[PDB]
Protein backbone atom coordinates (compact mmCIF):
# COMPACT_ATOMS: atom_id res chain seq x y z
CA UNK A 1 0.00 0.00 0.00
CA UNK A 2 0.86 3.60 0.20
CA UNK A 3 5.12 3.46 0.94
CA UNK A 4 4.82 -0.02 2.08
CA UNK A 5 6.45 -2.00 -1.21
CA UNK A 6 7.28 -5.92 -1.99
CA UNK A 7 10.85 -6.61 -3.20
CA UNK A 8 11.66 -5.50 -6.62
CA UNK A 9 11.61 -8.76 -9.04
CA UNK A 10 13.69 -8.06 -11.65
CA UNK A 11 12.05 -7.33 -14.76
CA UNK A 12 14.87 -5.99 -17.01
CA UNK A 13 15.59 -9.02 -19.23
CA UNK A 14 11.79 -9.67 -19.67
CA UNK A 15 11.59 -8.35 -23.11
CA UNK A 16 14.61 -10.28 -24.39
CA UNK A 17 13.22 -13.56 -22.87
CA UNK A 18 9.17 -12.77 -24.55
CA UNK A 19 11.61 -12.13 -27.55
CA UNK A 20 13.15 -15.57 -27.57
CA UNK A 21 10.08 -17.80 -26.96
CA UNK A 22 8.20 -15.98 -29.30
CA UNK A 23 11.36 -17.20 -32.13
CA UNK A 24 10.92 -20.42 -30.51
CA UNK A 25 7.32 -20.28 -31.17
CA UNK A 26 7.80 -18.48 -34.40
CA UNK A 27 10.47 -21.55 -36.21
CA UNK A 28 8.34 -24.51 -34.69
CA UNK A 29 7.06 -26.41 -37.91
CA UNK A 30 3.66 -26.33 -36.27
CA UNK A 31 3.33 -23.23 -36.17
CA UNK A 32 2.05 -22.56 -40.03
CA UNK A 33 -1.61 -22.05 -39.08
CA UNK A 34 -0.52 -18.81 -36.87
CA UNK A 35 2.34 -16.91 -38.60
CA UNK A 36 0.28 -14.43 -40.09
CA UNK A 37 -3.58 -13.01 -39.67
CA UNK A 38 -6.38 -15.09 -40.56
CA UNK A 39 -7.71 -13.78 -43.76
CA UNK A 40 -10.82 -12.37 -43.08
CA UNK A 41 -12.51 -12.41 -46.54
CA UNK A 42 -11.25 -15.68 -47.13
CA UNK A 43 -12.62 -17.46 -44.09
CA UNK A 44 -16.08 -17.70 -43.79
CA UNK A 45 -17.24 -17.77 -40.27
CA UNK A 46 -13.95 -15.82 -38.71
CA UNK A 47 -14.65 -12.29 -38.60
CA UNK A 48 -18.19 -12.89 -36.64
CA UNK A 49 -17.11 -15.67 -34.32
CA UNK A 50 -13.34 -14.45 -33.22
CA UNK A 51 -14.01 -11.15 -31.33
CA UNK A 52 -10.39 -10.75 -31.05
CA UNK A 53 -8.18 -12.16 -33.73
CA UNK A 54 -4.35 -12.58 -32.55
CA UNK A 55 -1.17 -14.32 -34.62
CA UNK A 56 2.38 -14.71 -34.08
CA UNK A 57 3.52 -11.43 -36.61
CA UNK A 58 0.97 -9.02 -34.93
CA UNK A 59 2.50 -10.02 -31.27
CA UNK A 60 6.08 -9.79 -32.97
CA UNK A 61 5.09 -6.23 -34.65
CA UNK A 62 3.54 -4.95 -30.74
CA UNK A 63 6.57 -6.67 -28.66
CA UNK A 64 8.82 -4.69 -31.54
CA UNK A 65 7.05 -1.52 -30.44
CA UNK A 66 6.12 -1.14 -27.09
CA UNK A 67 3.10 -2.47 -26.80
CA UNK A 68 3.14 -4.53 -24.09
CA UNK A 69 3.20 -3.38 -20.96
CA UNK A 70 4.48 -5.96 -18.91
CA UNK A 71 4.94 -10.25 -19.60
CA UNK A 72 1.72 -10.73 -18.66
CA UNK A 73 0.10 -8.94 -21.28
CA UNK A 74 2.55 -10.91 -23.59
CA UNK A 75 1.46 -14.10 -22.03
CA UNK A 76 -2.49 -13.19 -22.72
CA UNK A 77 -2.03 -12.44 -26.54
CA UNK A 78 0.13 -16.11 -27.12
CA UNK A 79 -2.66 -18.05 -25.12
CA UNK A 80 -5.47 -15.59 -27.32
CA UNK A 81 -3.81 -17.32 -30.50
CA UNK A 82 -4.48 -20.56 -29.17
CA UNK A 83 -7.91 -20.11 -27.53
CA UNK A 84 -9.21 -18.82 -30.81
CA UNK A 85 -7.89 -21.49 -32.51
CA UNK A 86 -9.86 -24.34 -30.21
CA UNK A 87 -12.88 -22.32 -30.54
CA UNK A 88 -12.60 -22.41 -34.45
CA UNK A 89 -11.40 -25.63 -35.42
CA UNK A 90 -12.01 -29.27 -34.00
CA UNK A 91 -9.27 -31.13 -31.70
CA UNK A 92 -8.98 -33.88 -34.55
CA UNK A 93 -7.99 -31.39 -37.56
CA UNK A 94 -4.74 -30.54 -38.33
CA UNK A 95 -5.00 -27.10 -37.33
CA UNK A 96 -6.71 -28.11 -34.01
CA UNK A 97 -3.69 -30.61 -33.01
CA UNK A 98 -1.09 -27.57 -34.14
CA UNK A 99 -2.84 -25.35 -31.77
CA UNK A 100 -2.92 -27.90 -28.75
CA UNK A 101 0.87 -28.74 -29.78
CA UNK A 102 1.90 -24.80 -29.95
CA UNK A 103 0.49 -24.05 -26.63
CA UNK A 104 2.01 -27.03 -24.98
CA UNK A 105 5.30 -25.91 -26.23
CA UNK A 106 4.56 -22.44 -25.34
CA UNK A 107 3.66 -23.42 -21.68
CA UNK A 108 6.51 -25.17 -20.79
CA UNK A 109 9.20 -22.58 -22.01
CA UNK A 110 7.02 -19.85 -20.18
CA UNK A 111 7.02 -22.03 -16.69
CA UNK A 112 11.33 -22.92 -17.23
CA UNK A 113 12.17 -19.20 -18.04
CA UNK A 114 9.97 -17.18 -15.75
CA UNK A 115 8.38 -19.85 -13.12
Amino acid sequence: SMSVKKPKRDDSKDLALCSMILTEMETHEDAWPFLLPVNLKLVPGYKKVIKKPMDFSTIREKLSSGQYPNLETFALDVRLVFDNCETFNEDDSDIGRAGHNMRKYFEKKWTDTFK
